[PDB]
């Protein structure tokens, strides 16, 4: 009673995804972004493709580069990917890691000097995520020890043990900040879904390589927090910002976050092997995916950006929600068996190929307007790394491999 696309279709999609990853995405990052002046990678690449080796460099971007090349090396084996990950790792430990107070700085100057020394949990999470993946890829003990040290600092200085979840930003010496905003766009509230999603993500990857008992409890608490406070069963959307007691302080809807969470929550529960929690997580996951299908898509199947605090639909197609929809829709199909989710995955992929990818300049456009016009945004910057689209391709390749195996051997 399985309804499954035929083998030609599954294999054709898998091949296209692999080609996009290796011949466009990773090719762009390995060739255009390495910096031989300061080492590591440039912090910015302009709309015209100009790299800027003197621009400030963000911890999140650099951790994303490390994660992506580590993950690609682990799954595909190409030696270039290990070389690129090694390059990212060396710069990261040298300059982003605070050897004195622990954790990673927010931003360094191109030459490595600390430039913004705040310790934001979002950045600490990406550090944990990337270091754990590099350990998974190479067995490096320093990388795992560092990830563990950062985990301890988050729990020590940030955990809210009265309410659940985490204070999201501290200064260099882990004294917490009033302003935990990631950027000007974010509500000036003490708790965000966004930061907590990436804590969950990091903690799941850390647990894969270091199954500590207390970590399992912390990861489970986060899953439970999502189900209780963040996911909204009446709407099928995540609430974005809260006070310390998880009282909602936002009405915005982010389709990209919804569909990303839809698969990351299940990844986390499965890493834990938490069979008791799984049915509820699966229910919320499928709902998030259906709500995204019904409300967050253009007729071409791409994802809109958000519904803002005053209700306005932002119809811009940003690069990362398309990536997350590819994974989230394939995941929804795997969980539910409902082929409408595969069709949605196929539609977003076609959009990615026909509109989101920048065939001219390489990689993917950050933003495409509702009329199809690309915006002249930076190709690489503090917030645009290779992780959403790189991961989306790697995930799709493996998920399609598993779907292909539903035709049993004889
Ligand atoms: O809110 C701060 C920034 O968010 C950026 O989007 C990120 C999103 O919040 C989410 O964490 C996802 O996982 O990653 C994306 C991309 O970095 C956004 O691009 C940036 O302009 C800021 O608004
Ligand atoms: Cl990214």
């Amino acid at each position: 009673t399985e309804t499954i696309p035929d083998v030609r279709r599954l294999r054709a999609l898998q091949a296209e995804v692999h080609e996009e990853l290796t011949e466009n995405i990773l090719k762009f990052w390995a060739t255009r972004t390495h910096d031989p002046v300061h080492g590591g990678f440039v912090g910015r690449v302009g709309p015209d493709g100009r790299p800027h080796p003197e621009a400030p460099r963000g911890a999140i971007l650099n951790a994303r580069i490390l994660w992506t090349f580590a993950a690609a090396y682990r799954q595909l084996g190409t030696p270039l990917y290990r070389e690129m990950a090694e390059r990212a790792y060396r710069y990261f430990v040298r300059h982003f890691v605070d050897a004195e107070h622990g954790g990673v700085y927010w931003m360094v100057a191109a030459d490595g000097r600390p430039l913004d020394t705040r310790k934001h949990v979002y950045a600490q999470s990406f550090a944990i995520y990337a270091l754990s993946e590099w350990h998974r890829a190479t067995g490096g003990e320093a990388a795992l020890a560092l990830a563990r040290s950062i985990y301890d600092l988050i729990e020590t200085h940030c955990a809210d043990r009265v309410h659940g979840g985490y204070v999201e930003a501290c200064d260099r010496a882990w004294r917490p900040l009033e302003d935990a905003r990631l950027s000007a766009k974010d509500a000036p509230e003490p708790r965000s879904m966004n930061t907590h999603l990436h804590v969950l993500e990091a903690y799941a990857n850390l647990y894969r390589v270091w199954p500590e008992t207390e970590l399992a409890a912390r990861l489970q608490a986060l899953i439970e927090l999502f189900l209780r406070a963040i996911y909204h069963p009446a709407t099928g959307h995540l609430i974005l910002f809260f006070d310390e007691r998880w009282r909602p302080r936002s009405r915005a809807v982010s389709f990209g976050h919804d569909i990303e969470a839809s698969w990351l929550l299940l990844e986390a529960v499965d890493v834990l092997g938490q069979a008791t929690l799984r049915p509820r997580v699966q229910q919320a996951s499928l709902h998030l995916a259906r709500a995204t299908l019904a409300e967050g898509r253009a007729p071409d199947g791409s994802l809109y950006y958000e519904i803002g605090e005053q209700g306005h639909l932002d119809t811009d197609r940003h690069w990362w929600p398309q990536a997350e929809a590819l994974v989230g829709f394939l995941n929804a199909y795997q969980e539910s068996g409902e082929v409408l989710f595969y069709e949605a995955a196929e539609d977003v992929w076609r959009y990615i190929r026909e509109r989101q990818r920048d065939t001219r300049g390489g990689e993917w456009f950050a933003r495409v307007r509702d009329d199809g016009a690309p915006y002249p945004d930076d190709k690489v910057d503090f917030w645009k790394g290779p992780y959403h689209n790189g991961r989306a391709c790697l995930e799709a390749i493996q998920r399609l491999r598993h779907l292909l195996e539903h035709v049993r051997s004889r």
